[PDB]
This record gives C-alpha cells, sequence and structure tokens, in this order.
C-alpha cells in the first residue's frame, strides 16, 4: 500500500538536498514536487517512497520499440502508482495515461545569454549564426516536430538537421550551453524553468519573448487508477486554498538569488 | 442524438449576431464558444443545438434546496448534454460533473474605471472610498467567501454586508457600474473578461494588478458521460494544432476598438 511515486531531478522541483548523502529515503529529496507530494498524499490518506525516474526522462513513445520511456512509462508499464513532477499534459500522454486537472500553467519559452539579439521565436528562424534547441525528448520536442505553424515548422526542419546536435539530456545541460555559449546558443524550455533559472547565480540568462503555447502540468496516474479521482480534488483544493501559489513562490521566488 | 449544449450570453463566448433577428437555431449566435462548439463537435462526430442557460447562471448549490442552478444545474439534472462556455472549473463543481482539462487559462482580476487610484486586492481593502464587488454567483464571489487569506478575508467580510448591494447579475450590468460610477465602483471579474472590455469602446476601463489565482475552464459534462473522453481529447487536440489561441485572438484583440 505504499505508493509509489516516479518523479525526477529537476530543480526545483526535487533536487537533492546539500546533505542528502547523511540521509536516505524520501528525507533525500526537496523541492516544489517534493512538498506538492507531501500535501497530496495528506490529504489523499496515503504513504509513499519517492523514486527517481530510472532513465531520467519525462515520457514518450519510442518509434522503434513503441515502449513508453520515462516517467510515463514507469506508470504504463505499472512499475510506479502515480508521477508528482512537471510532467506536461498532452495529447499523446493524456491517451494512454490518466491526468489530474493542471497544478501549474505554464508554456515553452526561450532562455538567452544576457545580451543575445533575440527576443522571439520568428527571430531565432530567421537567422543563424545562434543555435538553438530544446530537450532531446518529451513534449517541447514534440512541440516543433508536430508543428504545422510556418515559423515553427521552420525551426524544426533546422534543429533536426543541425549537426552538432543542438538537443539535450536534461534542463541543467541545455541552461549549461547557453551560458558557455557566448550567446550563440539559445534553449526553448518551458516557461517555469525559464523563470526559475532566470533568478539563479550567475544571473546570466534571460526569458524572452512571449510563451509560444498554454498548457499545464498535472499528477499522473495509471489510466483508470483508482487514485485518480483523489488526487485530481486535492489538486483543486491546493489550488483553491492558495497553497500551489506559496509554493511556487517559495521555490522560485523567496529565496531568489538574482 | 443531437447534443443539447448549454452555454451563455457572455461577450466574447457566446453573442446574438447583429442579425439575429432574422436568423434561427445555432446561426443566431457568434463568439468564441461558437466556434469551439464546432470545432468540437467535428472532432467529436456529433450535432448539437445551441441553448442558452435559462437562468443566465454558470451553476452553484443553492444553500436552502440544496439544487444546483446555471449550466452546472442543467447538467446535474440532465437537462443538456454538455456545457461549451466561460465555466471555471473548481472543486465543489468537480465533485459533481466532469470536465475537460482548460481550454483557457485565466484568473480573478480588478477592472476599474481608468484613473482610479487602484493597482492591487490591497489597495482596495485598505480603504472605502471605492466600493467593490463580484458576479453574484460563481467562482468569483465563491473565492472571496470561502478565502483565508487575510486581504480577501476582509474583503468578503465588507462586501458581502455592503448595502446598497455590490453583487452583479451579469459580468455585462458589472462593466456598466464600474463606466457609470465615476471611478468609485470597480468590478472583480476574471482576466479574460478583463482583457477582453479592456478592448472594446468606449475604452474607458483597464485592468490593474496582477491576478488573484491561476485556474481554467473547461467543457463539462453530466458525471460519468461517454462523450467526455472524445471531447477532453479534442480540447487537448486543438490546444496543441494553436487552434485555440487563433480563437482568442480573434474575439479579443484582431477586431479590437481600442
Ligand atoms: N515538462 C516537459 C519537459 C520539459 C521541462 O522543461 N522544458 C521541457 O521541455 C515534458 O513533460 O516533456
Ligand atoms: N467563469 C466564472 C464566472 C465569471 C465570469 O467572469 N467573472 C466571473 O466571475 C464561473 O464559472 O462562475
Amino acid at each position: 500500500k505504499t505508493v509509489v511515486v516516479t518523479t525526477i531531478l529537476e530543480s526545483p522541483y526535487v533536487m537533492m538536498k546539500k546533505n542528502h548523502e547523511m540521509l536516505e529515503g524520501n528525507e533525500r529529496y526537496e523541492g516544489y514536487c517534493v512538498d506538492l507530494a507531501a500535501e497530496i498524499a495528506k490529504h489523499c490518506g496515503f504513504k509513499y517512497k519517492l523514486t527517481i525516474v530510472g532513465d531520467g526522462k519525462y515520457g514518450a513513445r519510442d518509434a522503434d520499440t513503441k515502449i513508453w520511456n520515462g516517467m510515463v512509462g514507469e506508470l504504463v508499464y505499472g512499475k510506479a502508482d502515480i508521477a508528482i513532477a512537471p510532467l506536461t499534459i498532452t495529447l499523446v500522454r493524456e491517451e494512454v495515461i490518466d491526468f489530474s486537472k493542471p497544478f501549474m500553467s505554464l508554456g515553452i519559452s526561450i532562455m538567452i545569454k544576457k545580451g543575445t539579439p533575440i527576443e522571439s521565436a520568428e527571430d531565432l528562424s530567421k537567422q543563424t549564426e545562434i543555435a538553438y534547441g530544446t530537450l532531446d525528448s518529451g513534449s517541447t520536442k514534440e512541440f516543433f516536430r508536430r508543428s504545422k505553424i510556418a515559423v515553427f515548422d521552420k525551426m524544426w526542419t533546422y534543429m533536426r538537421s543541425a549537426e552538432p546536435s543542438v538537443f539535450v539530456r536534461t534542463t541543467a545541460e541545455g541552461v549549461a550551453r547557453v551560458r558557455k555559449s557566448k550567446g550563440k546558443y539559445a534553449y526553448l524550455l518551458e516557461s517555469t524553468m525559464n523563470e526559475y533559472i532566470e533568478q539563479r547565480k550567475p544571473c546570466d540568462t534571460m526569458k524572452v519573448g512571449g510563451n509560444l503555447d498554454s498548457k499545464g502540468y498535472g499528477i499522473a496516474t495509471p489510466k483508470g487508477s483508482s487514485l485518480g479521482n483523489a488526487v485530481n480534488l486535492a489538486v483543486l483544493k491546493l489550488n483553491e486554498q492558495g497553497l500551489l501559489d506559496k509554493l511556487k513562490n517559495k521555490w522560485w521566488y523567496d529565496k531568489g538569488e538574482c
């Protein structure tokens, strides 16, 4: 009956505590989703174990094997009972797993090294000196791969065939690439992560332009899971009580470093 | 099998066409939700009839009779098969009807007559010369009635006992009150409606401060309805294809009058 929670090491949702090596179990972790997990478990009356997704991915269906990877896969194949992470609600995922209503609203955005002469996706698409990419799997990459909108289709055509690869394995790698590329690399990632990093030292990045879309993160469970109903009601209650807003402030701005 | 759609006359979601008196059926109406209804019906393969909610309300449980009114009530009592309108996803409603994932994101906001010395909810709560209210039923009024947050609790205590009443029957009445009160009345309504009105003549209102919360509108169906699954997938597809963003631009800004 201990609920197995799959999540991902993504700041500031789930991070290793500074003294994690001296701790064990759930206590090794801290962050927005660690706090959210505790709140959801309290309101739903369950005990849980936090586990970091084995392959470190969000979740996508492998085009060759048709097998789902990441957190989505752990739910699909019964390795975890629930996913509490910044997992984007998308059509392809909705078809295979259940999602609570959004606990956070967001959109794809552009991260640049301060001073980079870019203000929008259109700007990126109309030039070649500044390379740009996305996480190598997940909703952002899929957004571009499937887009039929002129600007985005043009961006995908460039990104997919760009060499060396413009895609990264983790958000942290994308941020590092922006910071080390002297303005010659821009990273496409969710506004939530972008806004967080903008308030972290060395305070050398900036979110520019409006978001490309409007979507949300949902707490996921295996399709048909009896846990889904209570979890969804918990998310709505937590949002209405102002807890979710308090948590974003706690992990994004209260201790901002810039 | 013709699907009965309940909706509400709320600009720019559903409005009477200028020549409505010479037309009949669905063709009498136009707006964001009229377009959305057509798209959803197309993707789900159903024919429908648009009907305007009899009591003109969004939906709340009468504390005396325990009977649900508005669009929520029409779904609860089987008078309509689906609601396609700016119906806010809330905990109390989620418990009695089904909701698709959000088709629009929004939050409670403040509408003022241009020049009014108010920039936030806190400002409103710390003064008495400028009266303020909400729709007389629905998620915004409930937000304040149930709030345990200092500023909002203080605002509710004032609003509920204010005489004459600071509540209005329709969004249009709230807007008119702001426009005719010479800056002595501020209206609390959803950002979506606020942003729309700001671009309508006489261009004398303004949205001020940040939103008080973050939530969304969902397409609703009776609890357990077989129509829910397809409708939800349709909303996600329409959002991912960029249609929803196109529709907001079409009805909010493309023909803005300011
Ligand atoms: N939340 C996204 C992944 C993601 C995180 O930040 N930018 C991204 O692209 C997903 O669920 O794939
Ligand atoms: N969408 C809300 C009503 C509403 C519309 O605009 N401001 C409001 O308060 C609801 O569903 O009650």
